[PDB]
């Protein structure tokens, strides 16, 4: 069927990086292979009229949210994680609404903080994730060290698919592993199909004569070592989120991107089956579904459109459908609504399984909300993150609590904010995941709700979600750690802590207590 088709072209992913590995530069290097080439310079230029400047304290970002492109007759819908000034909770939520990672890491650093905390993000839904080390035209770790490191640091099994020669001043090209192929590292060119220098193996004539005989020996010496201990690329295990083929490169001049692009479209997966309340969704079904798993402001001189981000499952998107919104139970018309098409000669108004649209939000759609064409089907697996910054409320005027917590409250349901009450304090304390989420939700709860306020830091580090079957121990744990216990917008339970080793104290005292990190947005 015509929406088999279509879903079986996509390839929906996303990049999770440490700040400074390359993101940004990588994603404009792939913009071009798919002809975005619009857009390619504006990502590059990301790196003033005064109400766009008002937007920007509304939470709109200047890089496009998504980037779609075609390439070999693939459809890469590329969803962005910011990890700079607008990094935050979307951040992590873009990962659930993906298929596919792709891993960037610095050759000169390794495995990093933020890349440890994504990579956990990707877990949750077992994502398959694929490496890519950057920066090799500079000096960094040896190569072999690093895949240690990956292994053993973020737990993943490492099967490389091209390999490095030499590095830095001393960098002379990468190595296909599967194809066999030598691209070579050389100025001039842009390393694309016809404009790159490719020998065909190893062993061709002239190779010496070119990297030198010194260098062809030591990459005999270093391919022996990664044929009898590293393991060979398994399909079956890359999918299952247990393997991750790594590629080496130079994004900076465009080295070895093409290599990971040819091979990521060949072997990342189509959209798959997500989850529901009972049964599952597969993509190729006829009615069209989908779940929002993002809010944001969307760039208006009215300083008053929200935009809602829905991830496609099944069916068929056109413009000005009627969509059934499973919560609210209204007939929705999805009128002007986003789609992302980032060419400068493609343009369509339909989008397919995999892809995202932007349904413009008038305040009744909240993260988690399934969107159906009539089925009363909820999705499950969107999950609110445990917060990592905390700041209690701050009110001038005190005559506005009731509306404090009216705003308070809603903001949580757009996920611009978690919002914790303690058992033991009418105290108001919001969990955020990025300093940028409280500059917001303090325009939004001034703007929107007239709520002057103001968000001092309290001592809480990180937050656990509590949950335990036996009613009568629970108690027994709620009267004992009330002092350090909250409830959260939707009623649950949540230990805030005020630093990780309380928390891991408190875990072992209660050894009959489930302590998770994530919690799903549906009021469950
Ligand atoms: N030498 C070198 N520098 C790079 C490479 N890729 C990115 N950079 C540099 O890293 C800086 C910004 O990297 P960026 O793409 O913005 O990383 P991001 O912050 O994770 O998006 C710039 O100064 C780039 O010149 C590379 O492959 N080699």
């Amino acid at each position: 069927s015509e929406v088999a088709n279509e879903a079986s072209r996509r390839r929906t992913f996303a990049i999770i990086s440490h700040p400074d590995a390359g993101k940004t530069t990588l994603t404009e290097k792939l913009l071009l292979f798919g002809g975005a080439i619009q857009m390619a310079g504006s990502v590059k230029g990301r790196k003033t009229s005064d109400w766009m400047a008002l937007e920007k304290e509304r939470g709109i970002s200047v890089t496009s949210s998504v980037m779609q492109f075609p390439y070999e007759d693939k459809i890469v819908n590329l969803l962005d994680t910011p990890g700079h000034a607008d990094f935050g909770e979307d951040t992590y939520r873009v990962l659930t609404a993906v298929d596919s990672a792709l891993m960037v890491i610095d050759v000169a650093k390794g495995v990093e903080e933020r890349t440890i905390k994504l990579m956990e993000v990707c877990r949750l839904r077992d994502t398959p994730i694929m490496t890519f080390i950057n920066k090799l035209d500079r000096e960094g770790k040896d190569p072999i060290e690093l895949l240690d490191e990956v292994e053993t640091v973020l737990g993943i099994q490492c099967a490389p698919v091209t390999w490095p020669i030499g590095m830095g001043q001393r960098l002379k090209g990468v190595v296909h592993l599967l194809t066999g192929e030598v691209h070579l590292y050389e100025p001039g060119r842009n390393f694309t199909r016809q404009d790159s220098t490719i020998f065909p193996s190893i062993d061709a004539p002239g190779l010496a004569e070119k990297i030198g005989a010194q260098m062809l020996a030591d990459l005999r010496d270093e391919l022996e070592l990664v044929q009898g201990a590293s393991h060979p690329f398994d399909l079956e295990a890359y999918r299952a989120g247990k393997q991750t083929p790594v590629f080496f490169g130079s994004g900076v001049n465009n080295f070895g991107v093409q290599p990971l692009l040819d091979f990521f479209v060949e072997h990342a997966p189509s959209p798959q089956a997500r989850s529901t309340t009972g049964r599952e969704i597969a993509p190729e079904e006829n009615k069209l579904t989908g779940f929002v798993f993002k809010i944001q402001a969307n760039m208006d001189p009215q300083h008053r459109d929200r935009v809602a981000f829905m991830r496609v499952c099944s069916g068929r998107f056109s413009a000005g459908m009627k969509t059934f919104h499973v919560r609210t139970g209204k007939e929705m018309k999805l009128a002007n609504a986003l789609t992302f098409m980032a060419s400068d000669r493609e343009i369509a108004a339909e989008a397919w399984p995999g892809d995202v649209i932007g349904i413009h939000n008038h305040g009744t759609i909240s993260i988690g909300d399934t969107f159906t064409e009539g089925e009363a089907v909820t999705f499950t697996g969107i999950p609110n993150f445990a917060p990592e910054l905390f700041r209690r409320a701050r009110l001038r005027d005190p005559l506005k609590l009731k509306q404090l917590q009216k705003g308070l409250a809603q903001l949580s349901e757009e996920g611009a904010t978690q919002f914790f009450r303690p058992l033991t304090s009418n105290d108001l304390i919001l969990g955020a995941v990025g300093v940028l989420q409280f500059d917001v939700a303090a325009y939004r709860l001034k703007d929107e709700y007239g709520v002057e306020a103001t968000f001092e830091p309290v001592s809480v580090t990180t937050a656990r979600w509590v949950h335990c079957s036996n009613e009568k121990k629970l108690e027994e744990f709620r009267e004992k750690n009330a002092l350090n216990l909250a409830l959260d917008a939707a009623g649950h339970l949540v230990y805030l802590a005020p630093t990780r080793v309380n928390l891991q104290l408190a875990q072992e005292r209660s050894p009959d207590v489930r302590f998770s990190a994530t919690r799903e947005a549906a009021h469950t």
